[PDB]
């Protein structure tokens, strides 16, 4: 009686929701689709792959569309030997944990707050004086309550043996820059720092790229274990056509253009960290000093094979694809107040920004975007259009956590900040907002950074700003162009 | 030959799926949208913000729609001083870890199972006797196999120094109640306990509110670290209009109504836990005793700016929005059998329920919904409509884990139970089932709780029941009303 | 001036995106639906439930559709007693940690690499010699750099007391096979190993089945704690009709067919692990030796009640549902090169494969798909159609991580490999690609496994291959059939 | 022990019953009543000047 | 006319009553509260002193 009465208890308001219902929950409807197949094919580079060099590949035409694209990287296992035991000790310098430049830079900021005879003190006494000076520095700069000295003395249990390892997220770090080219024109460009920021914000829970890029979430002991043997990494290249099947790049519609991936590789000296400064780093299998020619890479592409009728239709009329392109503003930082002039073009969906200390970069911690003592490097930021506040001054947590909560699949674990003009900037096919930067005379991101950011040992810290913008790729008569 | 043969190998069944295909995977189609912009604006409260008080803000009209809404809370850093060293030691009482009322309440239930001279025993002997009595209690009540005494002696390594910290998820705890008002009418009401339950069930992996609300997942050492300095929290207010862009609140259509957020704040005594009972809690920067006027809050609103044509269309005909409203049944528990009479109205989508021990509340652990010794407080529950079983007696795990698995984005880490009448209760725009409680003469949730729940030291434990219900918000002639 | 200028700054390209816009972000539209209700009902098996037996249930007709289906399993708490203290010590043998067959099998592979007097060595000296021989084995087989011996000596802190526990993910392990039958015909079949693989790949972040199936992510101490008391498990049965509301099984349209669930239960000897070989395992409450009749199970079904008009429409014309069926190829492995001949039928969406060592199975670690020493058991795999490479040789990481990244909600934590022909194999209602195996004369999965896989103590290791295929379920005149 | 469930309350209301002619007149035209409403400002005090 | 609350009445809780329509006008309104008598006992003599 009650359940039937609920179906009868309808009024004029229910008519807007349920009158002439076009859907039922109790019967499945499905759509028929055209026939297609997927094939993954691995392809060698057209030029030699080496650390610090640029390499390119011309993408083969082994199907009708191009869907997924992965850079397959093979890194050798690492071993170490004392320089005294080596017949040829001359190698490039690597970052070493016995010379922690990041810790030395952090100590340099607290030196003015050390009370007593620091120079003559025992090692254990120096560690105590540094921890007390950190409390005095943080009280003076941040009105922070002092932490117990014992809580600041975190011994990272480092192993009592010699090692070397590939840096955190080495699969991204290796790709300093990649360019997707069609007919000799650059269609899009991605950077190592952008790839990491995109994975932090858009990386879905349970599908994080951890193993696929050599990322351990800053657990040095896991990087050491992984680096003792050969590593095979599959780094996704997040081009517009890899984001949705309807954006797959129509190879058949671009028949008269070569499709190329160009990759600028990281220098070998930046890719490795060692336990001690006096160690030589060896290729684990070959027992020779590690060299720039030990980088191996290939391109793994997923092709789509279409039925003849769909292939012929796509060849006759591929039309236009909405694309997202990436733009970059890279700046050196030498002061706590920084203004970035964002000379980006087109309808910008969103931008990302973050800072890297010089000391973190020099320590080989390339994706450590933290400030001094691991703090947030940004105090506040403001966004100006033509000297008018588009976003008034907001604290770092608003740009990092509130913007990520509103617009992104994930909150970043590092100090990555974002701002979206789009309601759904991760939707590759549905435009949901933008600001046209080609119609603004000035776009300025004004930053107030933490105290002493870009001073002394951190002179030439880096500001990264990346923007995502809409453009249109047009296919006509076997040619493709922006 | 094989791939072409697959495209030809079609029969009368494939016609229902693929005949006259209206979609292709090999060409992207996109829709054009109207022009809009988003702006985040921070606004001060209209009244003073203080602990234990009620404060309100009249929301400014700085755009055409209202989308996201965050309560920006600023909490001072905490320090502690001995009461003997303080010129004015008189402060409100705070929960203290040297007086663990929750542990004392748990011990009180096992006192009848202690064999031997408990009163005269050494401290280490008392801990042994309590662990043995816990085994005897659990064997007698639950037919549990005894755990090794050493496995029950979990020392939480508490630091050997003085501290105070803000309670777990302080950003939610501060909001005892918030009311969204339009034209003086309450449109919706949210509670601290509901906000926490909603984040447990609907909080997406990689987008949990942890840092944004001061939640550490019950790691006291992280709460201590965070509480030594100023904290800025961004607490999302999950109103119907924050859930989907098409539900954004049409400011232009409600021109003659004031929009107000009212917030009832938690008492300061409930917000802080200290290491010892004899400590005074100080504002870390100001070096004065912490007081009710040290709470700071503001409202961060995201406005939408529309193109004139869409703004004019929305002003002429905003029509009606489907809304979800929240209802609450709050009850004291003094017996293991509890019947809650759910006097909720309208088409209910779902309800949540959970229990809080008096001892957990008094210990300042406001979101600890566990029973005695951290067990599940519910043994079983039944749902009755007009004295007829709508859901027959089911064990706690069915209401907690099976309902969450079927209808929610996440399973709760705490003892939160749910039941959905909707197939998709997290879809804000598509009704997918409900029960109309305004047409039921009685709705009863009958609970069988664990033994001794609501007895002795847990007299006046709390039952929370929250329901989500459909209603319609109508916009007409510059006015808005339910 | 700027925001209005952006709305005016439109060209011929914007016309494809925004001309005649059929959607606005500033007004919600909702659809009305038909009236329905959901009811969860628990039902006993028609036959006795026992370990190692087959049991069936005839599903009741308590609503118009069948939606969710859970196997509710009740397992007793476990206790242990010495065999010498037991009046009837005769019980089935259980796996025991004092006789770690998996560790003994791993040691057997490194015996040829032990230098010195192993037989006469002290226990601590034998552990050192085994760790050194592991380095020599891994250097010889994999060109691995040696790990420090201290890093290989992981003591799992096992408790110094007697225990027994239910094996990891016992809720899946109990279900050796389940068959969904309609009118005496098997519509679909699921296996324990498939259920685990499906949860690894398709299990969403924050909705993992951990507690609902007794899974701890290989933390033996948590399995021990859980196994001391009665456990209630709710194992989801992932039939086609449980995946989407429009696929709910139309009970009213199948009126003349009995609907049955058949379950083949695991043997009791395979379900329990004990600390020591000389222990008897007891039912914790009854204080009797655990026996095959101590398994209890029931079926929890969610029924849908429809409004009379929708019920009558569905009875008159339920038509056809697209279904996914599961197929299995199970093979013994006795060599490092394995070819699996996949005699699957119909349009296959995707397949999963994985290996289990005999030693892992014999140790009671039924979902440990790792190789020797916890390594990846697959070096490479190739997929052939009619002796032509459909997927050329790819390394294990491509089949495990790249395929999961492209097509699945999650990456597997175990050595589960997949390959999809579908763009969205987790979409139950939208076909997005397949390969028709009923039109291929041969489908071969060629595997190169790790060295010594399937040799000596691992003779008769297992290869599992599971495929998901499309079929059509037809409803006509009160009957249902494939 | 005294507990939160020991509070008992009910509402005692005085109703007025009207003659049919006055009831019908009031139903047809009750019009408007002047009302007094109450408003509150609640503040914490920590100084001699407020 | 005396009327019970629609929800449970308890200390520290919120309770509501829907006023019945037992006449044409509503005039006086009194909250009828019933409080139990109090006694005291030493905490040492009490089986549940909490």
């Amino acid at each position: 009686a009650g359940s039937l009465t609920q179906l009868l208890a309808t009024g004029s308001m229910d008519a807007a929701l349920t009158q002439n219902a076009t859907r039922t929950f109790w019967k499945s409807s499905y759509q028929k689709h055209s026939l297609f197949a997927l094939e993954s094919i691995n392809q060698p580079f057209t030029t030699q792959v080496q650390f610090g060099a640029e390499s390119h590949i011309t993408v083969n035409r082994q199907g009708d569309l191009l869907s997924w694209m992965y850079l397959k990287i093979v890194l050798p296992g690492l071993k170490v030997q004392n320089q005294a035991d080596t017949v040829q000790p001359t190698q490039q310098s690597f970052a070493s944990l016995d010379n922690d430049v990041a810790a030395q830079a952090d100590v340099s900021h607290v030196l003015p707050y050390i009370e007593g005879a620091y120079t003559e003190a025992s090692l254990n006494t120096k560690e105590q004086l540094i921890a007390e000076a950190k409390n005095s520095y943080e009280a003076a700069k941040y009105n922070a309550a002092p932490l117990p000295v014992a809580a600041q003395m975190q011994s990272t249990e480092m192993p009592d043996f010699d090692y070397a390892y590939w840096t955190e997220a080495i699969g991204f770090h290796l790709i300093k820059r990649a360019e997707f080219k069609v007919g000799g024109a650059t269609i899009d460009t991605i950077w190592s720092e952008l790839l990491f920021a995109m994975e932090e914000l858009m990386g879905r829970a349970g599908r994080r790229l951890t193993e696929t890029i050599g990322r351990t979430l800053r657990r040095p002991t896991e990087l050491m274990k992984a680096s003792r043997q050969e590593q095979i990494l599959y780094v996704p290249l997040p081009w517009y056509f890899t984001k949705h099947p309807s954006l797959a790049f129509p190879l058949v519609a671009a028949t008269y253009h070569n499709i190329q991936l160009w990759v600028q590789w990281a220098q070998l000296n930046s890719c490795i960290i060692k336990s001690r400064s006096n160690l030589v780093v060896l290729h684990a299998e070959r027992n020779v000093p590690i060299s720039d020619d030990h980088l191996r890479a290939s391109l793994e592409c997923t092709y789509v094979h279409l039925e003849a009728a769909e292939r012929d239709a796509l060849t006759a009329n591929a039309g236009t694809q909405l694309i997202v392109q990436h733009q970059a503003h890279l700046q050196q930082v030498s002061s706590n107040n920084v203004t970035a002039r964002l000379n980006f073009n087109f309808p910008v969906l969103e931008f990302y920004y973050f800072l890297r200390r010089k000391a973190n970069k020099d320590a080989g911690d390339h994706f450590n975007f933290s400030g001094i003592g691991g703090r947030d490097p940004v105090v506040s930021a403001e966004l100006l259009f033509n000297n008018t506040a588009r976003v008034t001054q907001k604290p770092a947590v608003w740009w990092r956590a509130v913007q990520a909560l509103q617009f992104h699949s994930s909150a970043p674990l590092t100090n990555i900040y974002s701002y979206s003009f789009s309601l759904s900037p991760e939707d590759p096919i549905t435009p949901s907002g933008s600001a046209n930067f080609s119609r603004l005379d000035s776009v300025e991101l004004a930053l107030t950074l933490q105290d002493d950011f870009g001073a002394a040992h951190d002179a030439n810290s880096e500001l990264f700003v990346f923007a995502r913008s809409y453009n249109i790729l047009k296919f006509t008569n076997g040619l493709a162009g922006l």
